[PDB]
C-alpha cells in the first residue's frame, strides 16, 4: 500500500541501483517520466524488459497536474512505482510530489540512483568547491531568461565552482547543448559587461555521464565553443579559482591546456 | 585490461547500481575502502557475497601512500575493481588516483552510484539553492577549526543552504553526531558572535539516507540539539531562506514546526 519513487541513474537502464530494480520487480503499477532528463544510452522497451511490466509513461502536464488522479489512486491499494531518469528529487520538482502523497494518505518512499549533480566528480573539480547552481534556458520569443548569469558571477566572486543544467523540451526533442549554452553566455555578457563570461573564460564541458566514454573537455570558450561534443545530454560547468590538482587533472583527463595548471594564486 | 572505479552507494549492499555488479562480478581481482565513509546498512560480508568475491580491504594509507603498489599492477593483465561508498571521485583525493592509473598506462573507468550530495534532495530542499560545502571537525590538541562556521554565514548571506558533514573517526568506527554538531556550533557562535548559528538557528538533520527509513528532521537548534536522530552516519544542513514549497515539505515531511511557514520563508 504505498508509492515508490525510483531513479533509473545517468545513462542507461543498467544505472539503477540493485535495491531500485528489486522493488520495481515486485510492484503492480509503474510510471515514468522523461522530461526531467535525458537517459541515451537505453530505451523504454530495454526498461521495460529489465524491469519485468509494462511501463505507462507520463508527460509533464499529467504530472504537475494529474498525479494525485492517474498515480495516487493505485497506490491506495496497490503497490506502485514511479521512475525518472538520474535521482527522481533531484533538480526536479517531484518532491512537492511527496506531500501530495501525503495528503492522499499514500506513504511515499524514495530509492535513490546516480546524479550528474554529483557525477561532475568526474571532471576533477571538487564536489565541495560547488557553489549556487543554475540552468541556462532556451529563450523564447522576446523572453531572454539571464539569472544563470548572474548566479556565474556570485560565485565567481567567493572562488566557487557553478554547475550549470542545460535546457530540455522533451516533446520538441530539443536538448541544449554546451555550444549552444556558450553562445548564450557571450550574448549575455555583451548586455551586461561583467566580465563574467568571455572568450577567455575556462569551462568545463561533461557529455553523457554514466556513459562508459562520456565526453570531459576543458578549456578557454573560444577553443571549446565550436567543438562537437557528441549527442546530449550534455552540462555545462564554469570553474571559480581552481586547486593544482584541480588543474592537473583538467590537463592530464579533460585535455586542457597546459597552461592553466599556472593558477593565478 | 581496465580498472573499475565503482560506487557502492549510500547505505546498504543494494545500493550499488546494477551495471556496478555486473561489472564487478566479473572482475579479477576487487578492492575497497571504507575510510572516506561507513556503509551503515551494511557489512562487509554481505558486500562479499553480494559480488561473489573476496574484497580486500585498503587503508587510507594503503591508497594515498601505495595505490600504484598495490593496485595498479593488478590492471596491467587483469580487470580490477576499486570499491568506495558514495559515487566514485566525490572525495576529494579520489580523483588524482585517475591521474595516477593513466600513468601507469592504465585505462580507469568511472561507475557512478547515489551520493550524499544528491541524496540530500530528500529534504526538501532544491538542490539549486546548495552553496559551498564544508565538515564539522572536532577540536583536538591546541587546534579549534571553524571555518566550516563561516561557510555557513557566507552562504546563508547569500540565500545558500549548507550542506555540513560531520567528522568521522573511521578506523576508531567513531561517528560525530548532529547533535554533537549543533553543540559545537554553538560554541563557535558564542566565540565569533557573527550571528550564524543560535539556539533559533533552524536545521536540517538527515541519518541514514538510502535506507527505506531514512530520519529527516527540522526544527530550531534548541529543540533538536538534544533529539535521538538514531544510529549515525548524520548530516547536518543549515538551510538559506527557504522557498516557500520547501517549507511546505519540511512540515509535512520531515515533521517540522508550523512556525517556519512564517518565521523562515
Ligand atoms: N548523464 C548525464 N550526462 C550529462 N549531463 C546530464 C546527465 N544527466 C543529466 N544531465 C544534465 O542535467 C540537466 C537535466 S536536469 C535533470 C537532472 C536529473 N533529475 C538528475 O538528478 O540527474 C541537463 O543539462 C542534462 O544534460
Ligand atoms: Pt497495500
Ligand atoms: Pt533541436
Ligand atoms: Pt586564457
Ligand atoms: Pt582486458
Ligand atoms: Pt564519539
Amino acid at each position: 500500500m504505498v508509492l515508490y519513487f525510483i531513479g533509473l541513474g545517468l545513462y542507461d537502464e543498467r544505472d539503477i541501483t540493485v535495491k531500485g530494480l528489486e522493488i520495481a520487480k515486485k510492484c503492480d503499477y509503474v510510471f515514468a517520466e522523461f522530461y526531467t532528463s535525458l537517459m541515451a544510452g537505453t530505451t523504454l522497451g530495454r526498461i521495460q524488459k529489465l524491469i519485468g511490466k509494462e511501463i505507462r509513461v507520463l508527460s509533464r502536464e499529467d504530472v504537475e497536474l494529474n498525479f494525485e488522479n492517474i498515480v495516487l489512486p493505485l497506490a491506495k491499494e496497490n503497490d506502485v512505482a514511479f521512475l525518472t531518469p538520474g535521482d527522481p528529487l533531484v533538480a526536479t520538482t517531484h518532491a512537492e510530489l511527496r506531500i501530495r502523497a501525503k495528503r492522499a494518505g499514500v506513504e511515499s518512499y524514495v530509492i535513490h540512483a546516480p546524479s550528474i549533480y554529483s557525477a561532475v566528480g568526474i571532471t576533477g573539480l571538487h564536489i565541495y568547491k560547488f557553489g549556487k547552481s543554475a540552468t541556462v534556458a532556451y529563450p523564447e520569443g522576446n523572453w531572454f531568461p539571464t539569472s544563470y548569469y548572474d548566479v556565474i558571477k556570485e560565485n565567481a566572486e567567493r572562488g566557487l565552482h557553478t554547475l550549470l543544467f542545460l535546457d530540455i523540451k522533451a516533446e520538441k526533442r530539443m536538448y541544449m547543448t554546451a555550444n549552444e549554452a556558450m553562445e548564450l553566455l557571450l550574448k549575455v555578457e555583451d548586455m551586461k559587461k561583467g566580465g563574467v563570461f568571455t572568450d577567455d573564460t575556462l569551462v568545463v564541458v561533461l557529455a553523457r555521464a554514466g556513459s562508459l566514454n562520456p565526453t570531459i573537455r576543458a578549456g578557454m570558450v573560444k577553443d571549446l565553443i565550436r567543438e562537437d561534443f557528441g549527442d546530449p545530454p550534455h552540462i555545462l560547468i564554469v570553474p571559480g579559482k581552481l586547486h593544482i590538482v584541480e588543474a592537473e587533472y583538467l590537463v592530464e583527463i579533460a585535455g586542457a591546456p597546459r597552461e592553466i595548471l599556472r593558477v593565478n594564486v
